[PDB]
């Protein structure tokens, strides 16, 4: 797809089976979703954004979907107050910004 | 042009007379600059993200070239750690993500 920006550029993702809602962001290095279960064992990160720091735990290797692409990378969950598809996993889809 | 993801999308940006480098973010809604003067009137605002809020100051109707184009719309000016172009702008520039 093309997607426009003047709306937020939200999508579906489905991980863990759950399909949640998630934005497209650019500005982020990282994918970071909200208080959720995962698999397997987790590695501490501290990431920092526009107000401050927060601490997630960082999990690895993990099956995600995203907007119907599939994509296997890193997770970090924790208290963010929106779910974000970083960099990391847009590339895994193939995305790019386009004016 | 057509910018990849494997790197931060950073590129200049010419606003109140000064150059600036501002990462393109479709998961902002408006443009935030880092501490500097602007003409005309603002008034304040407490923007959230990773990590809680800041305090802005909101000035209407500026002029910025962003990466050779120009727009004009709403900058939020306070203590981010970064400078972002929102989505504000990046609908006035064109810019589509792809994928
Ligand atoms: C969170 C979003 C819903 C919204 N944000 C825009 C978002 O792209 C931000 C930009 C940014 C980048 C670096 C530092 C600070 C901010 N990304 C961000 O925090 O990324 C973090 C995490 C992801 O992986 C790494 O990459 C960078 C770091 C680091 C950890 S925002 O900036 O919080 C924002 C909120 C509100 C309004 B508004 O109301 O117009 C406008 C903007
Ligand atoms: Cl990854
Ligand atoms: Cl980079
Ligand atoms: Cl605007
Ligand atoms: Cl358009
Ligand atoms: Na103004």
């Amino acid at each position: 797809p093309q997607i426009t920006l003047w709306k937020r550029p939200l999508v579906t993702i489905k991980i863990g089976g759950q399909l949640k809602e998630a934005l497209l962001d650019t500005g982020a290095d990282d994918t970071v979703i909200e208080e959720m279960s995962l698999p397997g064992r987790w590695k501490p990160k501290m990431i920092g954004g526009i107000g401050g720091f927060i601490k997630v735990r960082q999990y690895d290797q993990i099956i995600i979907e995203i907007a119907g692409h599939k994509a296997i990378g890193t997770v970090l969950v924790g208290p963010t107050p929106v779910n974000i598809i970083g960099r990391n996993l847009l590339t895994q889809i193939g995305a790019t910004l386009n004016f």
